[PDB]
């Protein structure tokens, strides 16, 4: 697998977690992922990067006391990472970005 915008948005709002095919950046690194070589598919077959906290430093996503944001890669299959991400809050608002976190739009 579930790696589409609708597939993971509906799965996260329902189960309140990411599907089994996601791994954190540090989990991927421990397994041998080298970002400069775009080898994720070779060292962790069937997996995508997801679940890391997104700081939202630049304040583009709506804030609230106690709300924290997490991100997940969408549409990834192999090669270097793409620029599609799903942003989900602790209160399950879901936003999408297709331009490397430049802009976001609400999807759930």
């Amino acid at each position: 697998v579930i790696n589409t915008f609708d597939g993971v948005a509906d799965y996260a709002q329902t189960y309140h977690k990411l599907p089994d095919n996601y791994i954190t950046k540090s989990e991927a690194q421990a397994l041998g992922w080298v970002a400069s070589k775009g080898n994720l598919a070779d060292v962790a077959p069937g997996k995508s990067i997801g679940g890391d906290i997104f700081s939202n430093r630049e304040g583009k996503l709506p804030g609230k006391s106690g709300r924290t944001w997490r991100e997940a890669d969408i549409n990834y299959t192999s090669g270097f990472r793409n620029s599609d991400r799903i942003l989900y809050s602790s209160d399950w608002l879901i936003y999408k970005t297709t331009d490397h976190y430049q802009t976001f739009t609400k999807i759930r």
